[PDB]
């Protein structure tokens, strides 16, 4: 089809479709006379699967051969999504499996389709850990990815009567082709006990034990035939746990619920046992792990010559006592040697300031589950603010801020400044987000040590973001410039000679045209909604949070209605405005703002004066498979947090790639976008950093907003009198006095700006030609967010490890 | 090696090792460099595998097309033991790949011990289905077995002080790869919920929902070329089941439950919320299936010309009331109809008479549980006692009896008395037993409806037991008369010409010695034990239970003990007595009963007087894998149940086929064993059922024989005073006082004649040609206790269908 997706050679084509058949029967013990698509879907999954095994093997051997230093990634997050498309563009084989099962009388979309996603991630950070993954199999990394193997991911969002409800996302009910279970590699993970000295240390002792079997699952690089590993680890019980009889064995369920699901906050924490379960067992297992390959290559002082830990968050953040434990308790290492290597092993990136998110855990509960820790953590915060009373001697008030131990009704462990103590590195993940962690939350711990505070931009993959989801796009490019960009983002670059070819114009309009045809026929086919694809796709997608602002969006959308309603016979660029997104089940705010997008919906859509002029979509059950669907035929990406609050961003740089202009502040990684491509290429609007500080100053008062807006006083009115929900006119009520009263966001101060700077979009939109000049100006400066250039970067100024896309011999 | 293993042709040798090296590879991803003999085990396991799916196929499709009489073998307990070799048996793969393994460095010998056993039942019952299952398949029956896939089989059997203590069975931890899960083919089953009437009939509503995940395994008849299925259900939770969110999620687990362990009592009912479960489950997702296949083969009348339903005890007897509910609420027959139906495919087998072995159910669960399935059930009760009111007029007592309904403090429904009216054939497992429910508990039934009441007397096949597990013993047979006697077991018959032949004589003794050896070698090997390998090997394996008494054994043992202490200098022939089982983890007296076995063994086993002539050894962990190595080594056999107890008996079978004689009473199948060997030819004592039923009459007083036999009042002076268990004296109290004042089963009625009959197999093991003359009588006349005649047997007289031998083409 096209070049891009590889060659259908014959004998490739024809070994295909005989091991497609030979799975049919003997894999799947099934006759062509009763197999359904599913089934069809399987047997081109062992197909697949079937490539990697040769590369997988044969990498790991050369590790253990060639003993590189090795990086251990660790998450409590992998938002995968699906593995079949992913893996055959990474081999090399999109167009002979093509062919194959086009030969077989198959369509290898339809089967594509069947997949369910490995949504073990909420959002932004969980994605991030697959991108990475990715990243370093394509740089030839000796890196592995380790968590959890959760029997149920993020929950199936459904809408019903415009509420979201939660159902378990059973992921594994028809069995998951890519992993490959290793039974005798289970390891013992410890929980409770209580710690005994002796004259030879301390001991941990009359602990309950779970096992930790690992989950393989490969992670191909781009055509280098690399192929590395994600290790998940699930949760079983001993089999003399407990041991009337039928209850112990019942009861083999508790030690097992720590694998069993994925706790749905984006961006919050939850202080609950289970939760602090979960990230102990990554940890313990994982460290075993790690111990043992290092001493199969007594000695430690070569360990961080050898080993590399990168934290993501502090989830895993008990790894820097753990690795202390093991080596002072364990191996009998001195103190301050273990500490030595621990922080040249350790690293910890940052991926939020807002402070509800920041991990707190109450001492009592570290007492109860890992008393052996809680003693390693008050040593490690005695010798720490030993370290702050030397550097800034009588500075008592430093001394209580940078503790680890954080006083109150209920003592804390802070595990950030945990992590900042026990890391030669500490990362924020976009250059404004660093700037802010040296500058306010972490300031104290910058003045003591600067040389640990370090950025690391953001990236996401150009394989999934780009080539599979995207192929038109991919082709085009290709076409012009070749295709060594899709391993060398920064080649992009070179699309800036066509800004004036007329060619290259009409081709990206093209494409776009064609991605956003698809995606109306989609919606058509799977949810009924009719919509038309001639009108401008505003689209919002991501984790629904109020400091998000789908709030703004939503003003932006009922302003839009009013204008139409006051002069219906005026022309207006017409749009479909598409939010989507789950909410945590917990968050009433995020859940109303649900409630509300959908209520809106009810009223513009069935107006027969708006007509086709203007559609307001909620899309259900965002997630990784829906983002390649919907990215791809996006016009406009809204980008809109309140500046100082989304860390980074990954979305953001998605749309870029993908032919959308973005409407946004200068948060995050938006203001690096812009930086690249021009902020003439670019819609900015609304507070800096710097104006919100000013408004928090002198205090935020919405009212002053309320009295000076009159159309925005309409919405309000609006909202309160009943207008979105007729048969109960209070519906919103909570809404309407957090903005007026409560709104840590300052919604209603970035509401002119924004309305004036969406007017400018659809100017610009009017004019077909400029629009796409303006595009092809975003795509060709799109280079920097290629995450192989952000772990390039962590591996040369954190790990210590040269990135190669030198090929293995297949 | 030896012929009746098959041939090891180059052509296929070189095949198998082929694949085998193909599964290490693709399938379990594993290089040799690191290959463990579990991986080998797997490797071999999936090659073995993939020679069974091309017949699968053909198998189910020849069903599917020639639509023949459908037989559906209802159990709880399938105990199917390992099965690697028994498919390379039925399959004639056992030389080709022992073969092909010796090429590649391995010892097939040492990857079979690798596999663990399928535990899924207690005991005979539980084995009596899967030698059912493999006579099915062998005589070409459209023969399907329906069950549980149970998480945790039976406990494995650990002895600690002396003590069972119980571990839970894992048997799934490194996956089985004989199972092919059907996801797609899940069903729902109902719970709970009330009922309402209406116009058109009454409805079940409100109910909670747990499905059944269906799980197929291949069951290959012997060289036919028929692959039949075994399909256990699981239990899965639906996606909205209870849909804080953690929680519901967690709560998944409760509906699992159903599945996750089996009840671990032998010929015991407890009446338990969790087994009522178990037993609806069976049936309701096993009847969903029956009707569909019925209807894609809406005319009823033709059901039971198409579908054969037996009940293997009253474990599965929902399947009446689920039948009928069925046909009248959601078919909507009338209710004579749908009765006429139910009876003519349904069949009840018996399994024990003891009273407390018996179902019966309080009403109160079924209400809760089971609503509309209880209303059925007093439907049926009321027609029934009607029918016998009309037969026997004024006999109110006899309405009292056969009612399905028991009056008491807790009203209980009696399922054997549902089994019987709801049937169309009602069998006993061996002659003696089915005389006995026609006698007395089933006596007002056989009044009623003498047609229904058969006998089916249990077999064992021939292929588990004897060419799987006695391979030497196979071989010189099939030297004489040829390998026919393999599916025709009376073929054996023949080895009478050969009674006086010197050389089939020393053969016979040859494998008897070399499987003795084997055994004392794994016996020292896996439990550092010594034992005299030219001693008799007395053995006694079995479930622990009062009824079979091995406490009687240990009272002849301590008589032993006691005659060389009293004689020291005298000659007595060495023994090695064997005893070995499971009990209940409920029943106290079975426990105290292993403790006194192993305490035993403690004294007898370290007097240096005794020396190499009395040794006592509990084999642990009593399963169908240990039983295919210590039954072929056995030099006699101990069956010596209370007459009138033991049903039928299985191991007794056994026993005889491998070339051990019997000491035995007058019970079960012991009956006809004496009947086709010869009185002269079985060590019979003790008293007949008619002895026991005089002694019952004037009143069994165990102190009579105390009084008497000066002997047996050693031996009960020893337990008390604390002779064998000197650290605590009155450990053994509780024995001694059920033996001298509570004793159902008249241990000591028995002692004498058992005592004297033991002194004769000692006389004739002394004269070993003699010895080996008898043994030859006993194998020869084994062919009746195949169960292939006791299938043929079903199949002709209650169900309807012809067996065949024919082959389907490869
Ligand atoms: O996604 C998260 C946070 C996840 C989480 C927190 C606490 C839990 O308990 C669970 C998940 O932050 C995101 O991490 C992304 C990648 O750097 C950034 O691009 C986003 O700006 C940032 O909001
Ligand atoms: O094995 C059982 C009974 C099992 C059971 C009962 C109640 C539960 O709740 C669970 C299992 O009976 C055995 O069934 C065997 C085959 O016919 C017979 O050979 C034995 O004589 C008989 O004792
Ligand atoms: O002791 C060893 N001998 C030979 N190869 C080994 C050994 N340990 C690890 N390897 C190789 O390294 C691979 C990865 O092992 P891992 O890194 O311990 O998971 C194995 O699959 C082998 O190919
Ligand atoms: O509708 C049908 N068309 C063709 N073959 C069928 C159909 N239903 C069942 N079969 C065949 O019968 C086999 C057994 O199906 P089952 O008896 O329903 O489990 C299938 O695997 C097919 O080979
Ligand atoms: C990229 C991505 C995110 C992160 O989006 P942001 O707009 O950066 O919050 C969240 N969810 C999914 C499914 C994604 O693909
Ligand atoms: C045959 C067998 C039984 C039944 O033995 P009986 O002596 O008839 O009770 C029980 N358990 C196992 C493992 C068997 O193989």
């Amino acid at each position: 089809q096209i070049s891009v997706r590889g060659l259908a050679g014959v004998e490739n084509v024809t070994e295909l479709k005989k091991n497609f058949n030979r799975h049919l029967h003997f894999t799947l013990v099934k006759d062509r006379n009763v197999a359904t698509p599913r089934d069809y879907y399987f047997a081109l999954a062992h197909t697949v699967r079937d490539h990697l095994v040769g590369r997988w093997i044969r990498t790991q051997q050369h590790y253990y051969e060639k003993d590189p230093k090795r990086i251990y990634y660790l998450s409590l997050e992998f938002y995968m999504g699906r593995t079949l498309q992913n893996t055959m563009v990474n081999l090399a084989l999109e167009n002979a499996c093509d062919e194959a099962t086009y030969q077989l009388g198959l369509d290898m979309e339809e089967l594509e389709e069947i997949e369910e996603d490995a949504g073990l991630g909420n959002g932004g950070l969980g994605r991030l850990a697959a991108c990475f993954l990715d990243s370093m199999a394509t740089l030839g990394l000796a890196a592995y990815g380790y968590g959890i193997r959760y029997e149920f991911g993020i929950f199936n969002q459904k809408i019903c009567g415009g509420w979201q409800m939660e159902e378990a996302d059973d992921w594994l009910r028809y069995g998951n082709p890519w992993e490959k279970a290793r039974p005798e590699f289970t390891l013992p993970v410890h929980f409770y006990g209580r710690v005994e000295h002796t004259s030879q240390g301390a001991k941990w002792v009359d602990t309950q034990v779970v096992l930790a079997m690992p989950y393989d699952t490969p992670v191909p690089g781009y055509r280098n035939n690399v192929v590395n590993t994600m290790r998940l680890w699930s949760a079983k019980a001993p089999n003399d746990f407990n041991l009337g009889y039928i209850q112990a064995v019942l009861d083999r369920n508790l030690a097992e619920n720590i694998s069993r699901v994925l706790y749905p906050n984006d961006n919050f924490f939850e202080g609950k046992e289970l939760r602090l379960k979960q990230e102990y067992f990554v940890v313990a297992a994982t460290l075993q792990d790690i111990i043992r390959r290092f001493k199969s290559s007594t000695n430690f002082d070569a360990f961080p010559d050898k080993v590399a830990i990168q934290l993501n968050d502090t989830h895993p953040s008990l790894a820097i006592p753990e690795l202390m434990r093991v080596l002072v308790d364990l191996e009998r290492l001195d103190w301050d040697k273990a500490w030595e290597v621990t922080v040249k092993t350790c690293a910890y990136t940052n991926h939020t300031v807002l402070p509800e998110a920041l991990e707190r855990w109450p001492v009592h509960l570290l007492e109860t589950l890992l008393p052996r820790h809680l003693q390693i953590i008050y040593e490690i915060n005695q010798r720490f603010l030993n370290r702050v009373a030397a550097a800034f001697p009588g500075d008592v008030d430093r001394l209580r801020r940078m503790s680890l131990v954080e006083e109150g009704a209920v003592k804390r462990i802070n595990m950030a400044h945990l992590c900042i103590a026990g890391s030669h590195a500490v990362n924020g993940v976009a250059r404004i987000h660093s700037e802010i962690l040296k500058k306010t939350i972490f300031k104290d711990f910058y003045e003591l040590e600067p040389h640990k505070f370090q950025n690391k931009t953001n990236g996401i993959t150009p394989r999934r973001w780009l080539v599979l989801c995207n192929p038109g796009l991919a082709e085009i490019i290709a076409e012009r410039i070749g295709e060594e960009y899709i391993s060398d983002l920064d080649q992009l670059r070179k699309l800036l000679s066509y800004v004036d070819d007329e060619a290259f114009i009409r081709d990206v309009a093209k494409v776009k045209q064609e991605n956003k045809l698809k995606f109306a026929a989609y919606l058509e086919r799977e949810y009924k909604v009719h919509i038309n694809p001639n009108s401008l796709f505003d689209v919002q997608v991501k984790r629904i949070h109020e400091y998000k602002r789908q709030l703004l969006n939503c003003l932006h959308v009922i302003t839009l209605y009013n204008r139409i309603k006051k002069e219906p016979n005026k022309f207006v660029v017409p749009r479909t405005v598409m939010i989507g997104g789950k909410a945590a089940p917990g968050y009433h705010m995020a859940k109303m703002i649900i409630k509300l997008i959908t209520a809106i919906g009810d009223v513009v859509n069935h107006d027969p004066v708006v007509g086709d002029r203007l559609r307001v979509i909620f899309l259900e059950n965002y997630r990784v498979s829906l983002a390649e669907k919907v990215i791809p035929a996006a016009d406009l990406s809204e980008q809109i947090s309140t500046a100082g609050t989304e860390a980074s961003g990954t979305g953001n740089m998605k749309f870029m790639l993908n032919g959308a202009l973005t409407i946004g502040t200068m948060d995050g990684a938006n203001v690096e976008m812009a930086e690249e491509a021009g902020e003439e290429n670019f819609f900015i609007f609304g507070m800096r950093v710097e104006d919100v500080d000013r408004l928090d100053q002198r205090g935020y008062n919405a009212q002053e907003y309320y009295d000076r807006i009159p159309e925005l006083r309409q919405i309000i009115e609006q909202l309160s009198s009943g207008f979105f929900s007729p048969k109960q006119p209070d519906l919103f009520k909570d809404i309407v006095n957090m903005l007026m009263h409560h709104d840590r966001f300052k919604v209603f101060a970035d509401y002119e700006e924004y309305v004036k700077c969406q007017e400018r979009v659809s100017a610009l939109y009017k004019n077909p030609r400029e629009w796409t000049r303006m595009v092809i100006r975003n795509i060709a400066t799109s280079g920097k967010f290629s995450s192989d250039r952000t772990i390039a970067q962590y591996a040369r100024e954190i790990w210590g490890v040269e990135p190669s896309r030198q090929r293995l011999p297949a």
